DNA sequence: AAGATATCTT
DNA sequence: CAAGATATCT
């Protein structure tokens, strides 16, 4: 299928090739640091050629956002059926054990349908994440000729791709940007779809009706525990 | 002056080379995105090299952050000046057309700013000086830019024509918030030789400080104390009131 | 759990 | 502009 050959591709990309730097018009290369910020940035332009091709294979168009505040990096829909959207995000993360992911907002397009996303949130029937974990490890430049003395700004790097409501937790990821946070498990927990939550519908529920902060929280629910007890009580 | 030199050679570069993509450890090509968060990224890759070799030939060290949520980007300093720091920060933004009016996030001003040794890579009374080292870029529509290259002049730039410039925060800095939830200082809102020329709003380094230093977090707070230089510096007048 | 890391949008 | 979004980290 588009996903199953997603995937397929994913890893094939992964295990077969390594960026190791920028390279200018004329040759000359500059290496990459080892943080997220880049390591994330770097991951994204890596997978776009591959998440082209498949969408074609299948028949879907590949739409980025045009604006910078929108949700996802990428969107394929067949132009015969444009209410059948699929979203497709890139998120990274590392390990030095087990990881964690801030999923996105959890007061943006989960709440409002319009609010910071390329295309209307009922118009996406899946909400895909590709996951990059790499094990985080020069201040010069380099040309063609000396690739292989490059260093490369990881040890190892995995990517698996799984739908977002699968892999979210009960816990904020983030603080002042609310972000839904993802279960804080090991890669193979990300890989198997081994959530918290009972349903993608559970999951909704859950973050859009998660306060922003203890004090409300604590009267409300902090957890999925609480928010079943919560359920039971009649939503109050 | 190592700031002479570190200018020119920003400059220099800025005028002769131009980064088209990433290249892997096998020579496949993949082609950079347009947006600000892959742009950012790059120009600071694309600076390092430049303020690495211009520090050493003034017998500077450069040493980057350890951990991910600390400023500046380069820390310079000779051993001999352990207390006379300079921070090198690098920001960057767009603009839709070539000459429009900019504007930078200048950092937060509730870390390092009003606590010592809050989110920087040392504290902050180390430093003598905060350097900004500021790209402008045009954006351009992403496609060619969907596939791979092998070995360069073939592939699209994400970018019609990069500015550069080189400047004290305190001396480019506004007197409006760069952004809310992050509170983090704004820069003045200006041309990009304003920049360069330094035509900012503040007087002095210390009225650069004592501003952001006491500016509330919220439009409601700051309605009573001063949401602008002109209201802070009749709140200065007043005795602090 | 809350607020830092940079910058953009309405 | 205010404020809250875009991604992660500590
Ligand atoms: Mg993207
Ligand atoms: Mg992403
Ligand atoms: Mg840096
Ligand atoms: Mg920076």
């Amino acid at each position: 299928s588009l996903r199953s050959d997603l995937i397929n591709a994913l890893y094939d990309e992964n295990q077969k090739y390594d960026v190791c730097g920028i390279i200018s018009a004329e040759g000359k290369i500059y290496p990459l640091g080892s943080d997220t910020k880049v390591l994330s940035t770097i991951f994204e332009l890596f997978s776009r050629p591959i998440i082209n091709k498949i969408a074609e294979k299948h028949g879907y168009i590949v739409e980025e956002p045009k604006q910078q505040n929108h949700y996802p990096d990428f969107t394929l829909y067949k132009p015969s059926e444009p209410n059948k959207k699929i979203a497709i995000d890139i998120k990274t993360t590392y390990t030095n054990e087990k990881i964690k992911f801030t999923l996105g907002g959890y007061t943006s397009f989960i709440r409002n349908n319009t609010k910071n996303i390329v295309y209307p949130f009922d118009q996406y029937i899946a909400h895909w994440i590709i996951g990059y974990v790499y094990t985080r490890v020069s201040l010069k430049t380099y040309n063609i000729n000396e690739l292989n003395e490059i260093p490369k700004p990881y040890k190892g790097v995995k990517v698996f791709l799984q739908d977002k409501w699968v892999i979210a937790g009960d816990l904020a990821g983030s603080g002042n940007t609310t972000n839904i946070g993802s279960i804080h498990a090991h890669y193979k927990d990300f890989v198997e779809g081994k959530g918290i939550f009972d349903s993608e519908d559970e999951f909704l529920d859950y973050w859009r009706n998660y306060e922003r902060t203890s004090q409300l929280r604590n009267d409300k629910y902090n957890n999925i525990s609480e928010y079943r007890n919560w359920i039971y009580r009649g939503r109050k």
